[PDB]
């Protein structure tokens, strides 16, 4: 599943990358730890007004 990356996770994605990650790796870690979050439309669009 693609994902936003918030944090830098070292050997799997960079803060602010958007990209491809493994399902069960998004689902118990990443967005268990607030790491990254579900690259949606809605996302996104909240994102980019979080950083604003
Ligand atoms: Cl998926
Ligand atoms: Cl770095
Ligand atoms: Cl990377
Ligand atoms: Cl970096
Ligand atoms: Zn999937
Ligand atoms: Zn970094
Ligand atoms: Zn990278
Ligand atoms: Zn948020």
């Amino acid at each position: 599943m693609k994902v936003i990356f918030l944090k830098d996770v070292k050997g799997k994605g960079k803060k602010g990358e958007i990209k491809n990650v493994a399902d069960g790796y998004a689902n118990n870690f990443l967005f268990k730890q607030x790491l990254a979050i579900e690259a949606t439309p809605a996302n996104l669009k909240a994102l980019e007004a979080q950083k604003q």
